[PDB]
């Protein structure tokens, strides 16, 4: 319980660095730079360099995906660490590449791939190990085949590497490029629960033989058709170590009740014959078409053979079924009940923070440039799902191919070489490919996190007591923000969640006037979209559409009933905005619907930005058009092309016509 | 990298004039009027007259569709130019017409077709070449069969042309009247992207064997039912050099799940057996009727056999599928996703500038008059697509 | 034109919005915007027009311009930030260039 560490995820995806807690390293006589022997299971062991990282837990150790596969261990297992002082540098180490990775790529694995790996990098060696080198639009696994000083060699600039030879084979070594948790970004929190409910029925299939508890059995994934579904299940079963069969919807419908009734039974029989079963019902929208009263006799039996095959079967037999649909409202209601799909999982469009991680993952095999600032691209990529974030990663890597052809001609079948690596991908390959931009998820209810500073407010002493830490031993839950326009009513609730650390949903009046108003309308889709997100603030601007001048005066009443009931939720709040508080029906003001009213001294301080092309105030006070005078001041950019930034003589020309 | 020029499109569709950059011609000791020997690939070569056009790029050369086919090269290839001073005029050159072009047309190929071609036109000759003459509502290809001064003759008013003979055959010479980029007008900019994403999976099928990048695989054409769809894909595969199978929607629906399930599989298997595959799903509106909850069991399987046949197949196997519909909102949403039809292309009605180019293309085999000002017609032709521009 | 019978989200209204989305850059001019007021989906399509206008601010390379003559019955919703952010009216009678100078025959006093 003191040396027994639990393997965890790696902050840095390095095959040699494993991070640990320093107070635990203070117990086991270790500091940075020293090497440690780590043996996990099946008598296998490797050896790596430690580091003092206080981020990890005390009884937990950080291990990388390739470090995990070398010990024949997987995440959630206990490993033992031993001090390794008896180690010395090595003379010769023979490195052969792996068969399943040298696909057409040729040249010299040492000059292109292996040199940058070990250049000034001091790394330990095993006699029988495998490892991955990400470079040149791909990744070629290598194998250590010999070790000169016993089995614990250490590479250094003083080392002779005879990489000459044949592509060695692999032996029960799962592809180190297979899907993993380090390959799924933008849904870290979404992976928390899915990894808290499949962690036991798959990794610990012991208690579930002798416990009367009914374990989770029916998982229902949903989200965007663009991305975020197949990998959520692929990165789990391929990483947790579970048998993975993914039944595709379109194939089943391609029969005449032949492989429609068989593959449904057979794959349900096949997955159960193995102990860890993960069944991915891809395109369940095509199989289950909600309550389709007008259809053919095959959909009335392909869904009729599915429910009976999961309530009778899939009962403590260590089988976790996983559905996948574009919308959780186009499949039969009898799918989500008890035992079958009682679990549901939201896959939302990645926020600005989540877009950056997935950008990193896919942009790893490439060699980029320092002018490339993927952070700036990670901001202006709303409406972009993991597919489109990978779709431009192709058009960004492929634009570098034609733009740098030139001398290379008469391409051989295996012409790739060191030219493939070091292929610097300029930022223009992004911009020109992003010039033909094409997003997908634009009409969606976006879940994200506000990244705006509270300094740019200049308010009127907003009482801090309009907040709570969910620690009490009833509280008001309805507030509205009215007053003049521009004073801050739109950006007001944005900076509140900056300190509260909660998701937000910006909704407008005519947004609820969606043609898809025919109870679980978008109105209720938006309500329940923020129900899973806990806590979540529902901001509503343009609420002036409450009055008159079909379902004209409807949707309001529709909005009314849904507001109540949320008072028991406690961890959810509703805020609105308006400018003409007269034509609004006073219904919302009623207790429960809303329970507070906030207006909007003198002109307050306001924090600007863009302080680089700036040039050096409160007297002008003698917001409304705060940004309007700012952008026009930047628009007054002197074009004396044939130094100057901002100036005063340009302000006086702006207030001549403003209002 | 200095003599290696990249072939490009021709501003003038002349079989003998090839334009180049003058600063590059300043490097290689050349000015207007002089002749150059251009050998491309497969040891084949011709010879043409250059000209000083600053419009082309420095490392790029302008070549016409017929100039391109004679060197067995296609656009996007590197050719080598050599100075050809050792050339002289010719005495006799025998010109026979091509079999696939003398269809019913008769009379005298010299008095009608060959004379206006060489009247005051000084053009070089190869011993084995083919060329096209646009005239008289059609176009009849001709073949040079002999060359009196070695293999580099030059025609002139002083030349004896015995055109008397039989219609010679053709041999692996693609129809010089086949569809090309010079036959598609009004959508030049629309062709820019479609030629920036199929240029690699078809012309350079090398890296896509050893690169983890997922290339473009699903192209979704759309626009008007009148025009602008079949040629956008015909002018690419027939010009880039790709196998071209066009599955028509109406034929598939004409079965009883016989050739409905077979031709879908078989043509998807057939196109993959060849390396450059361009699949045109014509009338995909008829095959995929959006999300049709009220229909028969055949549309629920002909679209169910298509999606499974493109996400499992059509994966780095050098296959570019191309859909074609009247509206991009009458087909299933599961068609456009990831890998399948993630690319989409707009074909709009040609603007007043685009209407004029397509008018020129079709009005070439004709002999017009100087009172005909196709520019004035090119203005008042809104609501006219390439079909109606060809219908009149 | 937006009052097309084919108003039943991806109506012609949204077909027109996305038609100019591929074309980059593209200017969306809108005349006859005086149909905003009253006198079914009568007062609709406006709200439909409202939601689609926002979001285009991140596009950066797209602009929206409108036209009207009676700026009173127009719901002030569009004037809100993001939907619209500038107002332009329309000295004396200015010079105007004519054409058809061939069948012409040879002013400002009029
Ligand atoms: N959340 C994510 N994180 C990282 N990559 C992703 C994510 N979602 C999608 N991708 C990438 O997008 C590609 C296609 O998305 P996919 O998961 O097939 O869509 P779906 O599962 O919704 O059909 C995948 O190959 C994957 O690499
Ligand atoms: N302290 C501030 N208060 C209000 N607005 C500010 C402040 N500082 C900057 N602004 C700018 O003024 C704008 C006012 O919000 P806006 O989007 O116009 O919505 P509304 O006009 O409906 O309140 C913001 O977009 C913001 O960019
Ligand atoms: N963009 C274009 N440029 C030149 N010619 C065109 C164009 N579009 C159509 N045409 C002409 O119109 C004829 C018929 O149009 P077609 O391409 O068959 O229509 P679609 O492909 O939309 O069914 C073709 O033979 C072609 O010559």
């Amino acid at each position: 319980g003191s040396n027994r560490l639990v393997v965890d995820e790696a902050i840095n995806d390095d095959n040699s660095v494993v991070s640990l807690h320093p107070a635990t390293m203070e117990k086991l006589q270790l500091f940075r730079g020293d090497t440690i022997l780590i043996k996990g299971k099946k008598r296998k062991d490797t050896v790596c360099i430690a580091l003092a990282d206080e981020t990890c837990e005390e009884p937990k150790i950080r291990m990388n995906k390739v470090v995990r596969s070398n010990l024949r261990v997987r995440l959630g297992d206990v490993i033992s660490v031993h001090q390794c002082p008896d180690v010395k540098y090595g003379k010769r180490v023979h490195i052969l590449p792996v068969d399943d990775t040298v696909e057409g790529v040729t040249g010299n694995l040492f000059d292109a791939y292996l040199k940058p790996y070990f250049l000034e990098a001091y790394r330990p060696v095993r006699k029988g190990d495998l490892f991955l080198v990400r470079g040149g639009m791909r990744s070629v696994e290598f194998k250590v085949i010999e070790t000169d000083p016993a089995e614990y060699c250490v590479v250094a600039p003083d080392t002779e590497i005879f990489c000459e030879g044949e592509p060695v084979k692999r032996e029960d070594e799962e592809r180190l490029d297979d899907v993993g948790y380090d390959d799924v970004g933008g849904v870290r929190k979404q992976m928390a629960q899915i990894r808290e409910l499949v962690e036991l029925p798959l990794r610990h299939p012991q208690l579930f033989k002798s416990i009367g508890v009914k374990p989770p059995k029916g998982i229902l994934l949903y989200g965007p058709p663009g991305s975020g579904k197949t990998l959520i299940a692929r990165a789990v079963a391929n990483e947790t170590g579970a048998f993975f069969f993914c039944i595709n919807g379109p194939e089943i419908m391609s029969k005449l009740a032949g492989e429609s009734e068989s593959n449904l039974r057979k794959a349900f029989e096949e997955a159960e014959k193995n102990a860890p079963s993960i069944i991915f019902i891809d395109e369940i929208d095509s199989i289950a078409p909600k309550r389709e009263k007008t259809n053919g006799e095959v959909e009335r039996r392909i869904v009729s053979q599915l429910l009976t095959l999961m309530d009778g079967l899939k009962s403590r037999a260590h089988v976790i079924v996983m559905g996948a649909t574009n919308r959780p409202n186009s499949i039969d209601p009898a799918l989500r009940r008890f035992g079958r799909f009682d679990r549901e999982i939201d896959i939302g469009v990645p926020d600005e923070i989540g877009r950056l991680e997935v950008l990193r993952i896919h942009t790893k095999n490439m060699k980029l440039a320092e002018d490339v600032d993927l952070e700036r691209i990670s901001k202006d990529t709303h409406g972009y799902v993991g597919a489109d974030l990978a779709a431009l990663c192709t058009e960004a890597a492929l634009q570098c191919i034609r733009e740098k052809m030139d001398v290379i001609d008469l391409e051989d079948d295996s012409i790739d070489a060191e030219i493939l690596n070091s292929m610097a991908v300029t930022n223009e390959h992004f911009h020109t490919a992003l010039g033909n931009s094409n997003p997908s998820a634009l009409r969606e209810t976006v879940v994200e996190v506000p990244n705006v500073s509270w300094n740019d407010i200049g308010g009127l002493e907003n009482v801090k007591r309009e907040l709570q830490e969910t620690v009490q031993y009833s509280p008001s839950k309805g507030v509205l923000f009215y007053g003049p326009p521009g004073c801050g009513k739109t950006l007001l609730a944005k900076a509140i969640a900056n300190e509260c650390q909660a998701n937000f949903i910006s909704v407008k009046g005519p947004e609820l006037l969606t043609m898809w108003f025919g109870s679980e309308a978008n109105v209720r889709e938006i309500f329940d979209k923020a129900r899973q997100s806990a806590p979540c603030v529902l901001f509503f601007d343009e609420l002036d559409s409450i009055a008159t001048q079909g379902a004209a005066d409807r949707v309001l009443n529709q909005l009314l009933t849904e507001m109540d009931g949320m008072n028991a939720k406690k961890t959810v709040f509703i805020i609105g905005a308006t400018n003409r508080p007269d034509i609004i029906d006073s219904a919302l003001l009623r207790p429960g619907r809303l329970d507070q009213l906030i207006y909007i001294r003198l002109n307050i301080f306001k924090a600007a930005l863009r302080k680089s092309p700036i040039a050096k105030i409160g007297a002008l006070a003698k917001g409304a058009d705060i940004t309007e005078i700012c952008q026009r001041a930047c628009k007054y950019a002197i074009r004396e092309n044939i130094v100057s930034e901002i100036k005063a003589a340009h302000f006086e020309e702006s207030m001549k016509y403003a209002r």
